[PDB]
């Protein structure tokens, strides 16, 4: 029994770096505005494994209205809609997720942010995969202007 | 047993007047959705998934231009006619996951009777569908508001 | 056991034609710029089969550290991606490729990518989609400034 989820998130530059990706607080020149920390990839991620389960995104479970969420950080959020996951008889089977980034280099940042995910998730190491690519200076990310992330995710009942 | 992924990816162009049609609902808007079709951008994208996961090409392929036949249906229609093709080759549903990328109008209100209608389309439960939606924060094509992009997963099983 | 990986490649049109999509060769006014021959098709899915396998993406697995595949072609990265794929003890499930493209028209061209993506893969045409979607002249797609493309794939232990 196994269930696929997407998820895909942009947050756009603004403000001072660093910015945080899959949990891990990059150097870079600017920093990513948001009602949140703009953590691209943990919120792509979080939307494919609410997906995978039919529990809506993470508006729905953690509305920018709602004040018990006001200051969350994204791996807060990530953990506590697993536990809601996973209470609705999920476990993880792997997820895989693309980071879509002109800039910073996201490689070297990479490993941790694994280790955070699957520290996360209660998984192996080898259940997550990131990586990152750019745009070819095409588009708002290749303009710089934002970073954007897509993820997918399988569970199992 | 034999599970099966694919994913669909379409977008429309703002045109004309609303309302849009969005999941099979009617979503009050100052712009409506220039296409062929009924531009239902999120039903276009899922039924390009389970085409995909199927390996039957896409709607495109499907449903040609010069194809009389379903001219002029909307796509709660070839959603369900796709999906007859596609349990024609002995596949049933395992799960879908739909994701509307769109700075305005708010989806989250109008996602129930999306799901609702799709659940009856691929005649499975709630359960079985997931649709949600996100901005791009102003940035982008959606962000500026020139239209609706949405991406689709499936999971179909032999 | 069942795995997802997904994958996302972009290139910038430059130079002259043709172009080469899934492994076939188009006409078209432009080419594709890139280090390499800049099958998005072919490294998008490279990527989504590599992301299922938690083996990085194509970068990690052909940095231009190594002399061995400088210069390769599409077809030869993707077949020896596979090859460490395979290696870990996975097989194919299906795949399922999208061509996001205002231009060239793709139909046409489709039937040999997906003989040559089921010949790389060691597998039956019916596991391999693959399909083509314009952005109606929106984005950087819309404008013709370059091709996108998206891949996801199953594989299974
Ligand atoms: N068109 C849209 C865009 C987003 N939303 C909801 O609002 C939330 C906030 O979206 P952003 O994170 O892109 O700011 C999402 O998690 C989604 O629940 C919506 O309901 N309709
Ligand atoms: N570059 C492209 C874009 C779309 N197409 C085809 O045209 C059809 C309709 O595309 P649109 O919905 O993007 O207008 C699709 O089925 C696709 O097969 C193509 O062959 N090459
Ligand atoms: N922001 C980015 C973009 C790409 N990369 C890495 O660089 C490689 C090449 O990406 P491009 O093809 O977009 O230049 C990728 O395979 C990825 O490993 C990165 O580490 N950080
Ligand atoms: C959901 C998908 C497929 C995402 C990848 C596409 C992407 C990040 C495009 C960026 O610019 P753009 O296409 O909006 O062009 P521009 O901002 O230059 O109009
Ligand atoms: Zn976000
Ligand atoms: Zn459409
Ligand atoms: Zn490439």
């Amino acid at each position: 029994e196994m269930r696929i989820g997407h998820g895909f998130d942009v947050h756009a530059f603004g403000g001072e770096g660093p910015i945080i990706i899959g949990g891990v607080r990059i150097p870079y020149e600017k920093g990513l505005l948001a009602h949140s920390d703009g953590d691209v990839a943990l919120h792509a991620l979080t939307d494919a494994l609410l997906g995978a389960a039919a529990l809506g995104d993470i508006g729905k479970l953690f509305p920018d209205t709602d004040p018990a969420f006001k200051g969350a950080d994204s791996r807060e959020l990530l953990r506590e809609a697993w536990r809601r996951i996973q209470a609705k008889g999920y476990t993880l089977g792997n997820v895989d997720v693309t980071i879509i980034a002109q800039a910073p280099k996201m490689l070297p940042h990479i490993p941790q942010m694994r280790v955070f995910i699957a520290e996360d998730l209660g998984c192996h190491m080898d259940d997550v995969n990131v990586k990152a690519t750019t745009t070819e200076k095409l588009g708002f990310t290749g303009r710089g202007e934002g970073i954007a992330c897509e993820a997918v995710a399988l569970l199992i009942k």
